């Protein structure tokens, strides 16, 4: 029962360690969940003149979110989509960095591009180099992605109890896209066919969606197809709905993509992976 905060970068991992612990995780894996959740609230800060969000969380953080840790895959990006433009979005995480949260400051690296085909507007990625009253923690790779269809017109709250369980207890709230769009944008990223020298590696997203589809749950799917008709479209390659191939090197992929989730009901070899998510495709299409 932490009264305080952490006095010091050192306090802080004594009680990470201690947390880990306690809940049967690997420390290095709390901690980065608690680098992400820090990025995360610097990005809640930004918003529209209107409040809205500016930044949505998407990609495995998002996911980890969910989830929690025992329930997802380990991911080391934290993913964005800006709901407005992206150049800005640099200047706002800095001012957000610098002025600071909970004892914990941020310094972000210059943003690059990337080349991706179907997105007219590219990605960016740059790394934020995260300290706690003065000590560096933790480094945090992030990538934004601008709005494509209406993936940004709605988000989920999600929220963590990490940062409480060692005395931090700021309430922890993240924006999230939603499930419908995580799907179709994962769809659309495991079948799709690369350029020569590119070779598609993403075995994991066979995880993530078996994940995805079981966070659905019920509902209806109309909202998933229509979501995935949009992503498909927008991108303009390979049609909906898509063939969920596998490829020759993705076995060992997908087995260490399955690592430390022994205990969910998860297709166990990628060939059924495969098999699950195409019968998940057919069912999101029959969904009128």
């Amino acid at each position: 029962p932490y009264s305080s905060p952490p006095t010091n970068l050192r306090s802080l991992r004594d009680r990470l360690t201690q947390v880990a612990e306690r809940q049967g995780v690997v420390f290095g894996r709390l901690q980065r969940h608690v680098a992400m959740i820090v990025v995360a609230q610097f990005a809640a800060t930004l918003t529209d003149d209107t409040g809205a969000p500016l930044l949505l969380v998407k990609g495995g953080s998002s996911l980890e979110l969910r989830r929690g840790i025992p329930d997802s895959r380990t991911s080391k990006d934290f993913d964005t989509v800006a709901r407005r433009d992206i150049e800005l979005i640099h200047e706002q995480l800095a001012d957000a960095g610098e002025t600071g949260w909970e004892g914990f400051t941020a310094i972000f690296t210059a943003p690059e591009e990337i080349d991706v085909p179907g997105m007219p507007v590219k990605p960016r990625r740059f790394t934020a180099k995260l300290s706690y009253r003065g000590r560096a923690f933790a480094t945090v790779p992030i990538e934004v992605s601008s709005v494509e269809a209406g993936n940004a017109d709605q988000f989920d709250t999600l929220t963590s109890d990490a940062l409480g369980l060692v005395g931090v207890p700021a309430a922890v709230a993240v924006p999230c896209m939603t499930i419908p769009w995580q799907i179709a944008q994962k769809l659309h990223a495991v079948t799709a066919v690369l350029e020569e020298p590119k070779v598609n590696d993403r075995a994991h997203d066979l995880v993530d969606l078996q994940l995805l589809e079981g966070l659905l749950l019920d509902a209806d799917l109309m909202p998933t197809r229509s979501a995935c008709i949009a992503i498909f479209e927008a991108r303009a390659q390979h049609p909906w709905p898509p063939r969920v191939a596998t490829l020759p090197h993705w076995p060992l992929i997908y087995a260490g993509a399955l690592e430390g989730l022994d205990h969910l009901e998860l297709a166990r070899t990628v060939d059924a992976a495969a098999q699950a998510v195409q019968r998940f495709v057919a069912r999101i299409d029959r969904a009128t």
